[PDB]
C-alpha cells in the first residue's frame, strides 16, 4: 500500500559515579521515533496515424520500448540525485543534503599534498568522522581527466597502484558512470559537482509497480483547457501508455559519533 | 550508385511525473532522418612524344 | 610544462576532449616531426616521463 | 597495513567513537596513545547486579 513506516531510536541512557557509600544514583529514560517512505508515479503516453503504423520501414513498438524504459530510468535518477523538479513528497535531493550536512570537498590542493588524489584522501575523512564506512564511487565522466592528470612535483604519477590501468577501481573499491549527460559541469564558482563517494547500503529504494503498458483503440486526447487535441477512434490513430510507481529513503540513523543529526550524511562529494 | 542514403535516429522521447492520483499524463513521439554519402572521381593525363617511347 | 608530465600531459589531456563527446580513441595518427617532440618527454631531473607507456 | 589496523606489526584500535577531545585551543587536543599495555591492572569487586523496584 501507498506509504510504510519504520521505528527508529532517538536517545540513549547514560551511567554516573556514586558518590561514598551514601549518595544518591541518578535517572535516565530511552526513547524511539519513526520514518516514513512515500511512493510516487511517472506516466507517458504516445501517438500515432494506423496508415503510417502499417506502412512503416520495421515496427515501431518493438523499435521505442528501449528508449522508453531508460527515459524512465533517468527522470527518477535525475530527481533523486540533483532534486530536478522532484515531487515534493520525497525527502531532500542527495547534493543538497550532503552539503548542508557540510560533507562537500572543495576540489584544489597542489602535488606537494598528494595532487588530486589528497582530496579524494579527504573526502574518506567526512564520511568516517560521521561514523559510516564508504564502499563505492559514483562520477560524471569529466572525473577521468582528473585521474589522468594525477601528477608529483617532478611529472612522475602520484601513487602509482592505487588506481585501476581501466579506472574501474580506486582503493580497490569499485567505480561507476551513470546518468552520464546529466552531471552539473558548467556554471560559477563552486556550483559544479564531479563525484560522490558514500555508503550505498544505506539508500533503500521501494517499487510498488514496474513498467505497465497499455494500448488505446477509441480515448481522446485533451489539453489542460478541456479542447480536444486528437480525436483516437475518428481520426483513424492509436495510442500507447506507460506507468510507473517508486519511492527511496536514507535511513540516517542516530550513533555515538556525530549524535547531532544535522551533521551526519553517509556520503560525501568533490565540487568545483 | 552516384549515392547511396543511411537512416538515422534524430530525437528521442521523455517521460513525466504525474500530480496527485488524477491529471493529464502528458505527451511525446519520436523522430529519425537521414544523411548521404555522395562520389567524386580524380583523374590525369600523361603525355609523351612518340620517338622518346622508342 | 615538465611539472605537468612534459608532452603527455597534453597527450593525456587530448584524450578528455574525446571522452567528454562520447567517444573514446582506438589510433593515433602523427606527422614525422613528433617522434623527437616525444623522445624529449622528460621529468624535472631528467629521466623519462611514464617510463613503461611508449 | 592497509586495512588502518596496524603499524609497524603493532595493533591499533578506536574506542570511545566521539569522545576525543578534538575542538578548542593550540596544545588542547589529543589524537593517538602510545604504551606498554601490560603494566596496566583493573579489578572489578563485582559484575553489573541488577534489581527491579515498585515501592
Amino acid at each position: 500500500r501507498n506509504q510504510v513506516r519504520f521505528p527508529v531510536l532517538s536517545a540513549l541512557p547514560v551511567a554516573y559515579w556514586v558518590n561514598g557509600d551514601t549518595g544518591l544514583k541518578q535517572t535516565t529514560e530511552i526513547n524511539w521515533t519513526n520514518k516514513y517512505l512515500n511512493i510516487e508515479e511517472i506516466a507517458t503516453i504516445v501517438p500515432v496515424p494506423d496508415n503510417v503504423l502499417a506502412d512503416v520501414d520495421v515496427n515501431v513498438w518493438d523499435e521505442a520500448m528501449p528508449y522508453l524504459i531508460e527515459a524512465f530510468g533517468r527522470t527518477l535518477d535525475s530527481a533523486v540525485v540533483f532534486g530536478t523538479n522532484a515531487p515534493g513528497t520525497f525527502p531532500q535531493a542527495i547534493v543538497p543534503a550532503i552539503a548542508a550536512a557540510g560533507n562537500a570537498v572543495t576540489e584544489g590542493s597542489t602535488a606537494a599534498q598528494g595532487g588530486y588524489l589528497g582530496d579524494l584522501d579527504k573526502a574518506y575523512g567526512k564520511v568516517e568522522e560521521d561514523g559510516f564506512e564508504a564502499n563505492g564511487i559514483i562520477a560524471g565522466i569529466g572525473l577521468k581527466g582528473k585521474l589522468r592528470g594525477a601528477r608529483d612535483a617532478n611529472g612522475q604519477k602520484i601513487d602509482p597502484t592505487r588506481v585501476g590501468a581501466d579506472l574501474k577501481s580506486i582503493d580497490g573499491l569499485p567505480v561507476s558512470y551513470p546518468m552520464r549527460g546529466l552531471w552539473p559541469s558548467a556554471g560559477g564558482a563552486g556550483t559544479n559537482v564531479r563525484a560522490l563517494v558514500g555508503d550505498w547500503s544505506q539508500f533503500v529504494v521501494g517499487v510498488r509497480q514496474d513498467i505497465t503498458l497499455k494500448v488505446l483503440d477509441q480515448a481522446v486526447i485533451q489539453d489542460n483547457t478541456g479542447a480536444i487535441i486528437y480525436n483516437l477512434a475518428q481520426q483513424d490513430m492509436t495510442a500507447l501508455r506507460l506507468t510507473f510507481r517508486v519511492g527511496w529513503q536514507v535511513a540516517n540513523t542516530l550513533n555515538n559519533d556525530q549524535p547531532t543529526e544535522a551533521n551526519r550524511y553517509p556520503a560525501a562529494s568533490l565540487i568545483f
